[PDB]
């Protein structure tokens, strides 16, 4: 993930122009090799036309350039790229939202699984660890970074997500299918056991835990589904073929011809196709948007920071359900106890935000006449 | 936020034309500097062509202008801008909907956390304050205005959202990750304690509170996610490059050439490219839509009024759970107690809305024949 | 709201052509003034060119017309209008869906708040009235029609939505922010009181009421949010400027020039720009779609009938929770008690719908071979 | 509804070409009259030009044809049709999803409303019948087919959905608004009564029934909303005007002119405008998509089969809650009781689907090196 | 399903170019027959023009080619294909998400339906089997692969999803409509019976089971709805006609004419229309995207692997509710019990992901001045 939110807080004169100076996660880093290849092919053709071809060969080359320039139809490739890239971007955001987060479960577990003794701590920590373990098993299945961090289940055990006894039970299960779901079943069984032992004090609490477990588990399953059901290969091939067809038509049709021949719209030889290179950057970068986002669990600069999320989720979940269990500051009167109204102070830098009228609704400046307001 | 809803209540002859006279949050305020820069570059080129260049240099300049005018392809930039700006606008609205609001929690707390004594007031106020505190911690993390108002946790304490004892516990937590979630865990623990003490009278009430806490907390988390996962930098760079490429092609290709040379479509010298300036305003403003909306938590005119929302939310939540707790007007018979039907009166200005038929459904004017209506 | 659903039940030969004959909520009613203004400007220019200008002035005018006709680029304005109008239409439907309806609450209240005595009737009627009152307070804040009907809180009291004692409590609340939410807090308190008194017989019933109260209250809040957060002014200005730029280019470039001058594509003088007028109707009407829908709570023909909805909602809610409480027809055997199957009769006009095969699924005509169906 | 799912199970060489041979619900059936009218107007103009007009009149006609052919701008009409038709299609699917189905309620009622005696059967059947009755009342309000089947409430009574006593109560209710919601209030009251009598054994069961009742009732309400709030008439008029403007420009500008006059791009007289007729079919059919779908509750071939759904829903709901109540096959061990794993057999026709590797995740072929996998 | 997620983990120099080398689920496999047919027709016309036609016939053929090349309007077909294919792709993903999965139910059943004895195992296995059976009945109704695997209900019985006694009850039900829903009613009855016998220990548990049953059943129903309500046939016909019209215009208008005739833009005879073939591949493949996805339950390479999902779902559900019931590893202290913080180790290949700063929010680099931060 390349975060530039702070740079674009305000619409400024520099605006996105300053974003054009960034390298990490940039169009430049993704496209410079393809740009050099396109320029190399173009300049090889230009050099052959200028120095190698005979007069007859040059005349035929000019006819082919004029013919090919007709098929450089940008409007259709723009259509398909717009639709396809928008599909990939929407799917990318949907995939991010399917990342399993323990926050809802950790709040419910902290509020529902009780006891300051070691057994209560074991119940809470084990429930949150099962959630973390499911997340790790699915992520190592779908994320190259996570897999490289956990290339075998032995690494999951050594990392503390799974115990050796848990690993014995996990491997003894006869299944040819991915077992990311197993810790969710463990969670359900352990929650039922906690309710049976009175650690969960009510049936409604157990229902809430199971409701939140299924939300978490469904997010894990959604990651599996996105990983399995690629964007249809035919669609990806269609868009790639359209883009490369346009690039072929430009590579031939955008050649600078001898101005002496006096061909229509060929009277200037700049020797470098500046606007064609800008068009190539535009269109190829537009497709590179999809190329980077189509699998966001790789190691691209703008791919999701899955290992960071595993670490954050585990650390925060353990804090919430172990260190913060029943550890409230004493109930005390707040600063605004004696004030019927309340408003926090403003800094010198933000007090200007005051004196903007408190919006009440769009209708409170109509100012009707007396006779109009009387009920029938 | 620049609210103009009242101005556009009706489709009028003036309509959006009157909106063209607004300055705050306007295209003009966002784009006048870029418009002056574009006009300056254009007029510098025009002045060099008219007064500096020699005849040969002028002929070459005319060839370059004619060549460059071919690549001013507006249709592709329109495509990419449409798709990209629509993505940014949808994301902007989604981000607004993720703003944490205490209204659902304040209704549930007012209805479920009981006692007119000081301890009941402490429970209700502390629960709502925890919600407000989570909102402040995330907003100061994602909003420049809120951060400038709360540049340190000391400011949060002095503003009354967090207590000194709460601050001690908050800082003692060993976490390298953002702690906006901590008050939600405090809320869960305090709700469990209130249920244990009988302040919350039923398990279903506690479940409802925890359900609403997780909705609120999820909105906080969503703000964090939007702040972290920028719109992919490559996509922003692609659209910016497309727009600036079109601007380069226009800056060269829209130059007024000497009509004496008799170039095709160059026979009028207006000395000011009026339609190119209007196109620049159109396209650059279209992108400025995204530039303003890409981070709605800045200090732009149309950015969200986050400090106003913090103040409103805190004040209303405290009113709802403290002043309005168990403070009902006595149950009394309403004006329409003795009327089988009921309808409120209309004013002289609105009685015309009556005599419009009460819509019953689209099918109640078919008026079939007698023989058609008989069951088989 | 202009309902034409009945006219378009079937795709007919007349089809939408007949819709072109409608006036209420029509393109004609919204655009005839702008059409006359455009035609007036066009004909003023035409008259000046034909009768006022000298020969030299006419030649310069012809050059300006030919120059301006080049910038009448409809493809870009089509893009921006498509994206912007689609955004406004989607937002319009979303706003309609945020209209608070008491139906869910009235069903729950009728089923959960018990007693045929006056006190039960008071509880049920007061709960539904609180819902209605919240809807009225928000609608009068966001709707010009509703505001004109309830220009002051005194009108809300005289209309029966709020009692005088309720008004005393309502005004005594020290809040600078809109108080539409207050009756929802009253509802929560009154539901808690009803549960405490045994009028609500179970905790799950109270939870259901509070769950439905928050859905209703959230819809009220959503109306406030839509009213406050306009479609970004910059975007509206951009689309308006694009449309008016195209109109300027057409007003100059579509002038009929003297055919004697023999300009390319200027050999016919129809004296009335029929196709330009049709294009103006098309594009200006396309934008008028957004102009009408951007604020659907005004007094346009196709704006929402908010006063009708207030009346319907109040009347139906009171019927449901008061007249229909515990007023069931005696449980009796239905017409199909003794029939294992069942099907209602068809009329002579609809019996043709029978003899269409009952769809079972797409796979039930594959008709595989014997050898293929045997399990391995 | 015209179901062709079976014909398009696989992408085949014939593919959609075979779909071009279908008549029911076809473009041909919807558009042949308009195609004949367009061809008649075109051929009338052609005949007048070829046989009636004088030489001078023919020269003026040629100038008008050349002028009109310039305004046949397909790109703008394509834009507006794309956006508008996509809106109508999305709304069409949304409306289908709002069709009230009793399946969720019938499962809950079968599982929660108890007793094999006549009184239990009466409770279950009456609850499901109330759901069916609400569906019939709304559908007869919004569907021409259903209305023709139930043109009066007397038909609803004779069909068995409503009883005579129920009809007395239904008509005695003083409401000027549609009463489709009344049976939902009856359902709520009857569910409360069943809980009070112990037929519903728990408060959570009653809550579940009321939760599912409100989902069903909300779908009924959504049908009412879609029926009432048409797609804005101005938008429909705008798209229709754009299409008909293009058709006018084609009807004049696509006339075959005398090749002898040697007009540019007029050298071939085919006497039948084949490509213009194909364009008319394309664009007019594109709009006919919306014309058919804008009200899906009519009697078009592809309109929803509402009467079939009423019959299916009633029959299945009665089966589920009456014949299938507490009628389980005895709990017996399944075929895979003694198998730790399990997999159903494959047929000779489907066994080829085996030997495709069981997908485990995208990361399980990375095959890292030994040194890379060691924890830090 | 053709999964290529692993190939596109990173945006690479090869990128989608390497995807152009794939055959299974490729554009090539779907389109080579149509490409050969188009090329055959084109070359037949070319051969007739070059070798069969007389001089007069060749001149007329040249006029027809020039005339037809004018109507090869790609911009409109691009529009309709974009909108239509996007609709089909969104519907395809929606259909995938409606595939019934037992995971949520298996977690709830494992946690709520109790007993290590044979009767508990029978309850859990039978509930999960009912879910699997409903999925099989709907899938065999909508999926050609599943139907070929289960061409009769006898195959469902022999496969173990349905028992012989269950089959007797199933066939005795008098219904002309699809019975996929029957096992869901069986599930509801059996869950009620388990609650009555005390196997389900609480009312909230039973509610949770019924809530998850209805989610599962609704997904089954959604598959039925998608199977029944095809994408409107008129829309499919419109897009197909537009594409084939463009193909006709290209087949005639893209013919290579004799360069000697000196027609404008006809001076090169390549004898093979390379760019027209690439355009045909682009557009025909774009439509083949929809052709494959319109019914994803067929036997295309990229159609859903429904039989694999049936096998996986059944096997995993049985494991979860039978082998894993109350089979927890003993509660033991985790690796991070004594650590206030926690972080799993990194491998040599992934440790580089560390030293990237832990994102705290976009506002934590503003660095305001001292005087600005002071509260008013
Ligand atoms: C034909 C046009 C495309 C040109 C192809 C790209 C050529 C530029 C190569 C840049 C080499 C940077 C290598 C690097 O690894 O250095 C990264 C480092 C951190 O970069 P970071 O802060 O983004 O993280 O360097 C920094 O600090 C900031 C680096 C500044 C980036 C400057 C390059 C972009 C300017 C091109 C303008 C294009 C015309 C519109
Ligand atoms: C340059 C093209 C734009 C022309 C501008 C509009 C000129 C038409 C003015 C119509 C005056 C109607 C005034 C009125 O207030 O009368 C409404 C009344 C109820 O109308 P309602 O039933 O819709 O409710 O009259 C009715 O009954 C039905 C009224 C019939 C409407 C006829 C006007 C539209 C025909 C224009 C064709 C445009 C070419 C495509
Ligand atoms: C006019 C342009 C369209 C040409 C029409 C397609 C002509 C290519 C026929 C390919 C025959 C493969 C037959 C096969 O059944 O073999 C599949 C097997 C597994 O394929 P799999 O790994 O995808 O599973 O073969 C493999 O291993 C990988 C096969 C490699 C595919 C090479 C063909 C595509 C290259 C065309 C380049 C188009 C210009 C842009
Ligand atoms: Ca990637
Ligand atoms: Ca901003
Ligand atoms: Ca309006
Ligand atoms: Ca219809
Ligand atoms: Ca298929
Ligand atoms: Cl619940």
């Amino acid at each position: 993930t390349v975060t530039y939110t702070a740079r674009v807080a305000n619409a400024r004169f520099g605006g996105f122009s300053q974003l054009l100076l960034l390298w990490r996660g940039s169009i430049y880093k993704l496209l410079w090799r393809e740009l050099l290849c396109f320029l190399g092919f173009y300049m090889a053709l230009s050099a052959a036309y200028r120095f190698v071809l005979t007069e007859g060969q040059k005349r035929y080359f000019e006819k082919l350039v004029i013919y090919c320039d007709q098929y450089a139809s940008l409007i259709p490739v723009s259509f398909v790229l717009g639709f396809y890239v928008t599909l990939v971007v929407n799917r990318w955001w949907s995939q991010y939202l399917c990342m399993p987060l323990p926050d809802a479960l950790m709040c419910v577990v902290a509020g529902t699984v009780h006891g300051r003794d070691d057994r209560g701590r074991l119940y809470r920590r084990t429930l949150m660890r099962y959630a973390g373990l499911s997340a790790v098993l699915i992520l190592r299945s779908v994320s190259t970074a996570v897999f490289k961090r956990f290339p075998t289940i032995d690494h999951v055990v050594e990392a503390g997500f799974m115990t050796r006894e848990e690993r014995k039970k996990f491997e003894n299960l006869n299944s040819s299918y991915n077992k990311y779901w197993v810790p969710c079943v463990w969670f359900s069984n352990l929650a039922a056991q906690a309710r049976r032992e009175g650690r969960i004090r009510d049936n409604s609490a157990l229902k809430l835990l199971l409701e939140e477990l299924n939300v978490f588990r469904g997010k894990c399953g959604m990651l599996f589904h996105y990983d399995w059901i690629s964007v249809p290969l035919v669609y990806t091939q269609v868009v790639t073929i359209a883009l490369y067809s346009y690039f072929l038509a430009c590579l031939i049709g955008r050649q600078f011809l001898d101005p002496a021949q006096g061909y229509k719209d060929h009277d200037l030889d700049l020797c470098v196709p500046i606007f064609t290179l800008l068009q190539f950057f535009f269109y190829a970068g537009w497709l590179k948007v999809a190329e980077q986002l189509i699998n966001p669990f790789g190691e691209d600069d703008d791919d999701f920071e899955t290992n960071f999320l595993i670490d954050r989720n585990f650390q925060v979940s353990m804090l919430a359900v172990d260190e913060m269990y029943d550890d409230l500051a004493v109930l005390e009167k707040d600063l605004y106890w004696d004030a019927a109204e309340a408003r926090a102070p403003y800094t010198a830098a933000t007090v200007f935000q005051l004196r903007q009228p408190s919006f009440q609704g769009s209708t409170f400046d109509i100012t009707l006449a007396k006779e109009d307001m009387q009920f029938q």
